């Protein structure tokens, strides 16, 4: 008993999509992270704050422009390939029923079915140079994250240098977080890889999680944010991410309680980058399954290829018929391709967001 799992191009169209969908989700992450200044602003709050902002502005470049264009260009690649496929197969099998033998490159039906595969090969060529442009522009925008990202950590980590008498309370945070961190992106790694169609019903949770005591938009708190995406089909829920930040910083809430209110701000200042980490290990595994995206074009051109060199050889059209590539196993995996395709394209991503706060004990 197993769902039937993902054909191989169902499989790399699936997670292309869906690793770039968990980026979308952790941009909103960044956009929920906050921080308030408190009673008595510091003369450094001013410019930390400044490079939140700018980690924010390339989360939102992402979310208002680049994303909806990568996630639409991965399942539209497939779909808008399918016209002239159907059409090159068809021609293909008709070129075959009326002369099943024919051989030669002199043949004329050999003539047609290699120029039919050639066009096809050259339609296949473009598309993988569209996929390897798709993650180019990717790669670009991620070094301008990954630079925000840095310099967040970078005043965040020297702030922290310079109030004594911290630096354990510190380390026990950002232990804390790193623990959330690693769980949350394992909801989103398992559901990237899922070998099962994720379906229609997909949905991203948004939140604020509180590091302070005091809450969003009162004096000295701060907010890191998470994010997961999820589908009816497969599953994170709120209760899901609730139970998971009251494991990691059940004891953080215990500790942050004996300090005053502007050290647990100080405090919780790694916060402020937890969501753009995020998104950087998105970028990561982003990156990763577009390149299997491109690579499924890639094999699908060197097959067809491989098909013009045997024509071109003297292999006859039964011997073209037995190809793989041509085979009605082949056809029926791509048809399964496009409907999910279709069925990725169509989806509309639903997002829900809360501000969350850690349970004490």
């Amino acid at each position: 008993q197993q769902v039937t799992q993902l054909n191989p191009t169902q499989q790399t169209t699936q997670s292309a999509f869906l690793a770039t969908t968990v980026i979308t989700a952790q941009c909103h992450a960044i956009l929920n992270t906050q921080f308030t200044p408190p009673t008595v602003k510091p003369d450094w709050f001013d410019d930390l704050s400044k490079k939140l902002d700018s980690a924010k502005l390339v989360a939102k470049q992402w979310i208002d422009d680049l994303g909806p264009q990568v996630s639409a260009s991965i399942p539209s690649s497939v779909i808008n390939f399918d016209a002239t496929f159907q059409a090159s197969i068809d021609a293909i099998h008709e070129l075959y029923k009326a002369d099943p033998t024919a051989s030669g490159k002199d043949n004329t039906t050999v003539q047609q079915a290699s120029q039919i595969m050639t066009a096809l090969s050259s339609q296949v060529s473009g598309i993988e140079a569209t996929v390897k442009g798709m993650n180019k522009e990717l790669s670009d925008w991620g070094v301008k994250m990954q630079a925000a990202h840095d310099d967040l950590v970078n005043g965040a980590t020297n702030i922290q240098k310079t109030i004594i008498d911290l630096q354990t309370d510190i380390e026990s945070m950002n232990n804390a977080i790193d623990n959330n961190r690693a769980a949350i992106e394992k909801l989103n790694k398992d559901l990237v890889y899922a070998q099962v169609a994720v379906g229609v019903g997909i949905f991203m949770l948004v939140a604020g999680v509180a590091l302070t005591v005091a809450t969003a938009g009162t004096a000295a708190a701060v907010s890191g944010g998470i994010a997961a995406v999820g589908a009816a089909s497969i599953g994170v829920t709120w209760g899901v991410l609730q139970n998971q930040i009251d494991d990691d910083y059940d004891s953080i809430a215990q500790e942050q309680k004996q300090k005053a209110e502007d050290q647990q701000q100080i405090i919780a200042l790694q916060g402020l980058s937890n969501a753009s980490s995020a998104v950087v290990s998105a970028i990561e595994t982003s990156t990763s399954v577009l390149s299997d995206f491109e690579t499924t074009w890639t094999v699908f051109g060197n097959e067809l290829d491989d098909v013009v060199t045997k024509l071109n050889n003297g292999a006859s059209m039964q011997s073209i018929i037995m190809e793989k590539v041509m085979s009605d196993a082949a056809k029926n995996e791509w048809d399964d391709a496009v409907e999910l395709a279709k069925q990725l394209a169509s989806a509309k991503i639903a997002i829900e967001t809360k501000e969350l706060a850690p349970a004490v004990k």
